[PDB]
């Protein structure tokens, strides 16, 4: 049966529980083609490794599996999503659920012809000139030489960019808008549940999320991302006997709670007919919390900029000048090269302050006692004097001996008078000492030391995963006593993404077939319990008394 | 060779050689080695340089045209911003190689109408191209020496922690006196796999042992088996002295 082995082989996941006794059990189950297909997918791999690298470098010891059920459910969820997304008034609705369809499908790459319309546009701008008489007060034209090609050009570009740019935020509102949501709906509903957010205590103060979080409780369509629908009856059947249950229940909407059991069987509902009922079905207190939570994020925000800064173009002026640095900043390496002095900023912001104080000081001492030597003038009978006012030195000297490089003594008068000879020396040495030579090491310190902080922190989390197992307890040193032992209990024996299809046959498969070893493992994750990891126990160790 | 055959004609062809051959130099080697191992990050650093002093220059042209004078004598015509591909040419010019920014080369900002404007103008051209700028590309090579030097040390300690041919390391080995040494020299030796199949390659398939012959056999399907990986000779008869 070798061929049925080889053909099947992808098909067949393999798990390592620990339930329903004191030894692991193995539990095979059947693994889909296009979930196996869209899990091969390079984002889902950059996703999987940016939460590797969170989980690895900033998560504890504890929680993981925590993180581990909410990065699936998000993988999940964008699985759903892409699902969807692939490919009179019913035919204009199907025309527009197409048109958006294909919005959706291509996102990244109307950012690059954005990207490149932006360098078309500054190309063609480039050439820009000034003149006091009109061409053929000051007016403004350009001296192309190529008649009437370029004036029209940059104005189909124009009208371009502005066209590519409201797809791109159309395409984003229909995109990537959907997972916040879930996540936001998610979060909330096991707040709600487990943690008890706003029935058994409340958040007051210092939370600008949980005043937002009450416009949404009392609206009839709470559960709309979530796969849960009755979360609000399990929360009202968990704390009906110590709260009201009057009280938890009107906090929660819930209209007609004793109208809700069906002891009644009074009537059946009729369907109504549905022309211009689309106005009176929406929810208008649930699209405005909805409409808060976009207007939250920075992505969004950062986007309705762009075809902000993209509209105010059209006016004649530079407004697309800045659009390279806003495009700039999607590259990675730039990215990469940008974040480490970004890694810094409180420290170089306090640098700043520390060089303004110090400036001040010196300031006020030569306002003291070096007022005479301040005069930047040659002719005779001068009246500029820099340091006769204290504003007026201050700017000065932040104008002048910052980016002088040598002191202050390179532009201020001679000490060659023998008068205070010794004390401006002192003054000019210690001015050039304190802050060209240091201030400025240190901030060179600082971006070198973000590097190496990136460089060693990187280091780390690769000799984790290469050290470690990441879900049992054992090292690679026992699993290494059999050839390619540890090759073998990280592809088959765990895997992940065996933990991954796991998941999926459960949820896919209906609460009715659920084998018992299954139904156990969804027992224990409706009630959030972890204990069917194995966390420091194998196969191997549990029957080390066989060879098997 | 071609550039050898045009230094023939009367020319100074003869003068590149020099940067042709002090490549060979393993010492320069080295060090030409951290340039060129984040050349990539520092040309997108020249973009990023170009991009900003680009912005900058169009700020200039918007609002400080008429500081860029830079003539002495009266009725003059030298106006370095009046296009905005002169004054790009003359902002990459001037003010990269200046040091201090742009305020040094340009008029005094003593004037009362967009003195603070020019002020904020000038302190952002100093702290954003000279500062930030430089000090990321001498991060880049210090980080590109430092990480060649924990790269060094990492191989020699894995060299030193391991075997490379089994999975058990120095310490199951130090129990006996040079226990590590004579597995290193004599059980493995690698040179011992080399002259063995050195061996095998000059021996006829007539004239092959069964051992040898199923190291052939093996060697012909590039089936890797025959290695111990993780065993030795020790560990099999540890009940034994031997
Ligand atoms: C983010 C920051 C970017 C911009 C900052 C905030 C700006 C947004 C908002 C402020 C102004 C809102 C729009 C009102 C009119 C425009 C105005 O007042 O300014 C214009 C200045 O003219 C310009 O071109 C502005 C300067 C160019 C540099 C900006 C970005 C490039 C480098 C920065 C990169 C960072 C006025 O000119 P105008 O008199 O309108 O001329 C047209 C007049 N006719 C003849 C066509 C009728
Ligand atoms: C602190 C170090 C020093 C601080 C200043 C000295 C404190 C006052 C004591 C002497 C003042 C005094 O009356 O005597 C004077 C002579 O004494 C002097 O001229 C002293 C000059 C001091 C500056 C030297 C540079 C040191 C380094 C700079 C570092 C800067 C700090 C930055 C640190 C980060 C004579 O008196 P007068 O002048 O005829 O009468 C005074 C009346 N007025 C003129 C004041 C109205
Ligand atoms: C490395 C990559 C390329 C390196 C350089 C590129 C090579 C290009 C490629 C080959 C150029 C075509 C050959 C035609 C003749 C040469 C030419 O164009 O003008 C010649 C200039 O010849 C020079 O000396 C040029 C300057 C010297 C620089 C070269 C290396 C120095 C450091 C560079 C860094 C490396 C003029 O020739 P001529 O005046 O007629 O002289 C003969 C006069 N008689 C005999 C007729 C009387
Ligand atoms: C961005 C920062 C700001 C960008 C420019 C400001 C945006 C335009 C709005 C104001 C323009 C306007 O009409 O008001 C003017 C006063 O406004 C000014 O003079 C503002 C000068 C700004 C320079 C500050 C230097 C900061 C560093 C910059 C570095 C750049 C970013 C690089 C960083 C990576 C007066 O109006 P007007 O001039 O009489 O009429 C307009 C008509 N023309 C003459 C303009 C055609
Ligand atoms: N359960 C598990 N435990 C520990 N490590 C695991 C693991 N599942 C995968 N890995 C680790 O991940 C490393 C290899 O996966 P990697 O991150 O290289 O995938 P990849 O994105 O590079 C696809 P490929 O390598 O086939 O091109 C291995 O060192 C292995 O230890
Ligand atoms: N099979 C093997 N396993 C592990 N290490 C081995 C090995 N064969 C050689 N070595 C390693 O080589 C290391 C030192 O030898 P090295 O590679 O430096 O040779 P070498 O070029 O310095 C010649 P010499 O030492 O005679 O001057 C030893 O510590 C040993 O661990
Ligand atoms: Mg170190
Ligand atoms: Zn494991
Ligand atoms: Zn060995």
């Amino acid at each position: 049966a070798e061929s049925i082995l080889e053909y099947f082989r992808p098909y067949l996941g393999r798990i390592e529980i620990m339930g329903a006794s004191r030894r692991i059990e193995r539990i095979y189950f059947e693994i889909s083609e296009t979930n196996r297909a869209q899990w091969e997918m390079p984002q889902v791999k950059e996703s999987k490794r940016q939460f590797i690298f969170d989980v690895v470098n900033e998560g504890g010891e504890a929680e993981k599996m925590e993180l581990f059920v909410s990065f699936c459910e998000d993988t999940i969820f964008e699985m759903q999503i892409a699902a969807q997304i692939s490919e009179f008034w019913g035919e204009l609705e199907v025309q527009r659920v197409k048109f958006l369809n294909y919005l959706s499908r291509n996102f990244y790459t109307l950012r690059f012809l954005a990207l490149f319309l932006a360098f078309a546009i500054n190309f063609i701008l480039l050439f820009y000139k000034v003149s006091d008489s009109p061409p053929g007060n000051m007016v403004y034209y350009f001296l192309e030489e190529s008649t009437g090609y370029m004036e029209p050009a940059l104005w189909c570009l124009s009208l371009l960019h502005t066209l590519v740019a409201f797809l791109c935020i159309i395409g984003y509102n229909c995109l990537k808008v959907p997972l916040v949501i879930f996540k936001r709906e998610k979060e909330l509903a096991r707040k709600l549940e487990f943690d008890g957010l706003y029935i058994t205590e409340q958040p007051g103060d210092d939370d600008v999320k949980g005043q937002w979080d009450r416009l949404v409780l009392n609206t009839p369509s709470f559960p709309s991302n979530y796969w849960d629908k009755f979360v609000k009856r399990k929360v009202l059947d968990k704390h009906g006997d110590i709260f009201g249950r009057e009280r938890i229940a009107e906090l929660l909407g819930m209209d007609l709670a004793s109208l809700e059991i069906t002891a009644h069987n009074e009537r059946k509902p009729d369907p109504p007919p549905g022309l211009l009922t689309w106005l009176m079905s929406i929810d208008v207190k649930y699209q405005i919390w909805k409409f808060g939570v976009i207007f939250t994020d920075n992505s969004f925000l950062y986007l309705g900029w762009y075809m902000v800064m993209s509209l105010l173009g059209h006016y004649n002026n530079f407004f697309f000048a800045a659009h390279l640095l806003d495009i700039a900043m999607g590259v990675k390496t730039l990215r990469t090269i940008l974040s480490s002095v970004t890694h810094n900023g409180k420290q170089l912001v306090m640098t700043v302050g520390l060089l303004a104080v110090v400036v001040y000081l010196y300031t006020v001492v030569a306002f003291n006692f070096f007022r005479k030597f301040y005069n930047k003038s040659e002719d005779e009978d001068e009246p500029d004097m820099k340091c006769d006012d204290m504003m007026t030195c201050y700017l000065f000297h932040m104008y002048v001996g910052v980016r002088a490089g040598g002191g202050i003594g390179d532009e201020i008068e001679d000490p060659a008078g023998d008068e205070y000879e010794l004390y401006r020396v002192v003054f000019d040495i210690t001015f050039f000492f304190f802050v060209i030579v240091i201030l400025l090491a240190i901030i060179q310190g600082l971006i070198i030391d973000a590097f190496g902080e990136l460089r060693d922190q990187q280091e780390q989390v690769k000799e984790d995963m290469e050290t470690k197992c990441f879900i049992c307890g054992i090292g690679s040193d026992y699993f290494d006593t059999t050839p390619h032992g540890f090759e073998t209990h990280t592809l088959e024996e765990h895997n992940l993404a065996n933990y991954m299809f796991f998941l999926m046959y459960l949820i896919n498969k209906d609460e009715t077939e659920h084998t018992g070893q299954e139904s156990y493992v969804w027992k224990m994750y409706q009630e959030r319990c972890w204990d069917f990891f194995p966390a420091g126990d194998c196969f191997r160790k549990q029957y080390e008394d066989q060879l098997s």
